């Protein structure tokens, strides 16, 4: 995260660090929903960790657990789809975040939290970090991105005149996420890409959750 501050310990515990350098969110206390760019495809799979329990990842405190398998979007190619599931060998006893199914919330502040580089080009964070993005409209994002942008499947955030506050290298995989009509955090996106990080003109792109939600679902009854 560029332009965050540190996340409290136990504010936001759905969080869990990925082995592969991506942030991810606990869709069940033994399922991280992710982004599918940080898997390599589905498949059973007992080579990626995942951190979970603390906001610092050298606390005495970190639960570590394997993944068993991952289920990466079927057809996923780096054209939208980007999410994946990772089932682990053991539950992380954390809150658990709940996924957007409908619309209502793809507006508004949202809130975004990783272990990702604060610079372009810098290292990754012993400490959670966490920041406010502001939603950025299909049009003001496509003006920085175009055909690239996936109508539909892809959401932004950030500050599209100024910059300064955005996801960076690591964060991928983490929950974008705000509070609903019950002041419970709902998860609208997956942090997936962007140019840069925190560039003026560049704001931040995520998998719009609302659109994945049911085939999400499905997908994490079969794991
Ligand atoms: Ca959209």
């Amino acid at each position: 995260v560029v332009g965050g501050t540190r996340a409290a310990q136990g504010e936001f515990p759905f969080m869990v660090r990925l082995s592969m350098g991506c942030g991810g969110a606990l869709y069940a206390q033994d399922i991280v929903l992710t982004a599918a760019h940080c898997v390599s495809g589905s498949g059973n799979n007992t080579s990626i960790t995942a951190t979970g329990g603390v906001v610092d990842l050298q606390s005495s405190s970190a639960v570590k657990v394997r993944s068993t398998k991952v289920l990466q979007a079927p057809g996923y190619n780096g054209t939208g789809k980007d999410w994946a599931l990772i089932k682990l060998a053991q539950p992380i006893n954390q809150p658990t975040l709940k996924i957007a199914t409908t619309t209502a919330y793809n507006q508004g502040t949202f809130t975004v939290a990783g272990w990702g580089a604060n610079r372009e080009g810098g290292s990754q964070q012993r400490y959670l970090l966490k920041a406010n993005v502001p939603f950025v409209s299909d049009a003001a994002c496509r003006s920085a991105y175009g055909n690239e942008l996936v109508a539909n499947e892809e959401i932004c955030a950030g500050y599209p005149d100024t910059g300064g506050v955005d996801t960076c290298q690591g964060d991928s995989g983490g929950p974008m996420f705000r509070k609903d009509n019950a002041d419970e955090w709902i998860q609208v996106g997956i942090v997936s890409w962007g140019y840069g990080c925190a560039r003026p003109g560049y704001p931040g792109v995520y998998t719009e959750v609302s659109t994945f939600a049911s085939a999400i679902a499905s997908a994490a009854r079969t794991l």
